[PDB]
């Protein structure tokens, strides 16, 4: 609160950091169906249904721009990505597959590298 400060954690390298663990994910070989944003036009029900879309190339777009203020809102957008794959896909399916994989290779590289 006013005058009274938690010990300042260092933010420097978040940047770069997370820019790493993006690279990572944009080459995984379970990474197709999230390279580029669903086409909402082709794609029947996505549009109605999934109300915040996400997708790698959007991340990378919005990281190289400063438009996350902090890593918590780059984790966001990439759990989102994972969360509008459940959403839409059967478990039982590739896709659905992919997606439980990606997010498992995430989180392992998110707590690696900041917790
Ligand atoms: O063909 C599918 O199953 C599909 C298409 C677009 C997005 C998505 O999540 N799944």
């Amino acid at each position: 609160s006013m005058s009274v400060k938690k010990p300042k954690r260092d933010d420097s390298k978040d940047l770069a950091l997370c820019s790493m663990i993006l690279t990572e994910m944009e080459t995984h070989e379970d990474a197709w169906p999230f390279l580029l944003p669903v086409n909402l036009k082709l794609v029947p029900g996505y549009k109605k249904v999934i109300k915040k879309p996400m997708d790698f190339s959007t991340i990378r777009e919005k990281l190289s721009s400063g438009q996350y203020p902090n890593l918590e809102t780059f984790a966001l957008d990439v759990r989102l990505v994972f969360d509008n794959c459940e959403t839409f896909n059967e478990d039982d399916s590739d896709i659905g597959r992919a997606g439980h994989n990606m997010r498992k290779y995430f989180e392992k590289k998110w707590t690696d590298t900041f917790k």
